[PDB]
């Protein structure tokens, strides 16, 4: 009682029946699933794209540029 059954969707009032299993991740549909499944293998080797962070011996693609500051993020250069 007071809570959504498997698969069907949760609010900030319904939750899941089952917590442990099932949960209320953050996306556009919020769905009473099993967790994700497990990760992918590591991504291969590539500049950094738009959004990602610069320091870690990482240079942004061509056209995009990391500002100067604790934690930047590629950008198309202005």
């Amino acid at each position: 009682g007071d809570c959504a059954k498997e698969g069907e969707v949760c609010s900030w009032g319904k939750k899941c029946c089952d917590l442990d299993n099932f949960y209320c991740p953050m996306e556009f549909i919020p769905h009473c699933k099993k967790y994700k499944p497990y990760v992918p293998v590591t991504t291969s080797f590539n500049c950094a794209k738009e959004g990602e962070v610069c320091g870690w011996g990482s240079k942004c693609c061509h056209g995009l540029d990391c500002p100067l500051a604790f934690i930047p993020y590629c950008e198309k250069y202005r």
